[PDB]
């Protein structure tokens, strides 16, 4: 009997080839085993165009209603496509909209396969790089000599200023901010995801240098930990490591990976990504302070693992043991088929297995399905 | 003994490194060279006594002669002030020297084969280059702004954020003058060392990219090609991925904040914060070399050799250059033979090992040296 679901998964459709691949994955790997229950939203460009993007907002809201969504890769509008599709507007990427409705923090993590060798030797468990909003502060270009200042005016009109620099030539000045609210929100999602994934949270700053700004991140994380997560972390023997950025990269490079690593709103994170292998071999997960999740691909492997992360999460929530086990089994089967040497052209240029059979995406999905049946 | 021509500017330092500094001289340099140095005591008591004037004078000695070698020094905190009875919180000398010379610092590991890297394929030192902020705790609602008042009176404002609650703000800067010393120092070093230069990062960053380009076409394009070196600009995400996939051997330049990490990354990637050289370079071409009981003194030998080799090339004295090279090589070979300090024996495998004490290691290298 196929596995029975309860609460539906929010399923959001994407664009172009990933949309074919998404359907191919459902058809070969999920529907045979599970009586899929999803609430469907088409976030391909055409439907976004027709609904003037309302369908994206609807999808986010439905993630709030149910808890979990899974999302196909989508396109960001460009001179051509517009023409190509005759769209009314160059639309902002939906993930930006969905993130802000969810107030979510974003976690990216590699997909480990033994035959794809990390460049850091010991790194065999995925490290999740966490950011509160991944991909965007104010600048001003000084044309000539003068006095640059960082200035704050409170409600009541009181003004305070500090000198940034007294220029004697042209240059740039930059302002950065964070509200307590965004930091608390960042902290909660990080602690959620870490609990949810059963691994330690590491947060690092450079707070001996920045005596006020980084200090605030540090104190809010510690606050949020005590008042909100300490007891849960202990129950599962998870730890929260606060530390200096220098101390953390030395310690993490010395480890086996397998932890959640958060940093201030960028380079530490591409290093992690690249250290493990292609940036395609990667899951991307949005978590909210609230415990809402959306899984997306950061390559059929990423799309498979977006679905299995989502199924596994949806099943944990609903107490469907069978569904969580399915999701683990299908992940293991995906990896195992690569390890037996059947894979696509791109997995092959990454993998070390001595005898490889290269096949197309479709045949690949079919082989994972053969491996799954052997398990 | 190799005679010297122009003096090396030599800056003595603090505590244990000061002793080792002297030990390296006595066992490794003085028996082979007639040390010509102009000597500055940047110990802490002497900085306090001269009220940090000796640090300024040391900096200027480097502008005059061109090359300095410097021992690690204490930067005093509250704790030190009481401990040493300081008159003031003297600034970091590294800090002062840097400013006077307007220099960029390049950090690079020291590689030895028996010491396994954490990163698969990094066989060649990678050199990482780098050239404070105001902050405020927003305590309740209003408006945060960058403001600029031009000396003609005009006042331009940019909103940072409208707060409805508490949070934090920060402001920072960079002058064009600054980006230009940075680019010059990076191109100089890349040349001196026969390495390619990599740089990576809308107004803040394009400003940087523009200025580097300009300085390249106008002042270096020519000298680089004369030695078949590439200047490669690109996006940080691409650089890191190409860098991680290469063998090492380049100069990697980044905005502060980002060279902060990578040198952590690279440092710890190669294996040991102790095995790190540090060389300061100015746009004018002035240089300073510094270290970035059984104590590892290897970064401090390589500071002395770096400076003596550079001094030899500027003074057209080949035996001094060849000696620097020989000693570096003999320092490395000794470790490879399995005689090493406690700290380094946790690192390198290879072997059965005779671990020795600080001064013993120095005697042992000399032995490796006497011994072509």
């Amino acid at each position: 009997s196929k596995i029975k679901m309860k609460v539906p998964l929010v399923e959001m459709d994407g664009d172009e080839m990933t949309r074919i691949i998404w359907r191919l994955i459902k058809e070969n790997l999920l529907e045979p085993y599970i009586e899929l229950n999803t609430e469907y939203y088409d976030l391909g460009l055409e439907n976004r165009d027709k609904t003037e993007d309302q369908v994206t907002i609807d999808a986010a809201r439905a993630i709030q209603k149910y808890g979990v969504g899974v999302k196909c890769a989508t396109i960001t509008p460009n001179a051509q496509r517009v023409e190509e599709y005759n769209l009314k507007k160059m639309w902002k990427s939906p993930n930006g909209t969905i993130r802000a409705i969810l107030d979510g923090t974003v976690f990216r993590a590699p997909i480990v396969v033994n035959s794809i060798k990390p460049f850091v030797k010991g790194w065999k468990k995925p490290i999740s790089i966490a950011r509160h909003a991944y991909g965007d502060n104010v600048e001003y270009y000084v044309p000539s000599a003068g006095k640059a200042e960082l200035v704050f005016t409170s409600e009541n009109g009181e003004v305070s200023r500090q000198t940034i620099h007294e220029f004697d030539g042209p240059g740039v000045i930059m302002g950065m901010h964070n509200t307590d609210k965004s930091i608390r929100s960042f902290a909660r999602a990080c602690f959620n995801y870490a609990l949810d994934m059963n691994q330690d949270l590491w947060f690092s700053t450079k707070d001996t240098i920045s005596k006020t700004y980084d200090h605030r991140f540090k104190d809010i994380f510690q606050e949020i930990y005590e008042n909100e997560y300490k007891e849960k972390f202990e129950a599962k023997n998870l730890q929260y490591f606060y530390t200096l950025i220098d101390d953390a990269v030395a310690r993490i490079i010395r480890s086996e990976g397998g932890m959640v690593w958060a940093c201030k709103n960028d380079v530490m994170s591409d290093m992690v990504a690249s250290a493990f292998g292609s940036l395609a071999m990667m899951t991307s997960v949005l978590v909210s302070p609230d415990g809402k999740y959306e899984f997306e691909a950061a390559n059929s492997m990423a799309t498979i693992f977006a679905w299995t992360g989502a199924l596994k999460k949806r099943g944990e929530l609903d107490g469907i043991k069978e569904l969580v086990d399915f999701a683990t089994k299908l992940e293991q089967a995906s990896v195992q088929t690569i390890e037996n040497g059947v894979m696509t052209k791109d997995l092959a240029s990454l993998s070390e297995v001595p005898e490889k059979k290269i096949v197309n995406t479709e045949d690949f999905l079919k082989e994972i399905r053969k491996t799954f049946e052997g398990m």
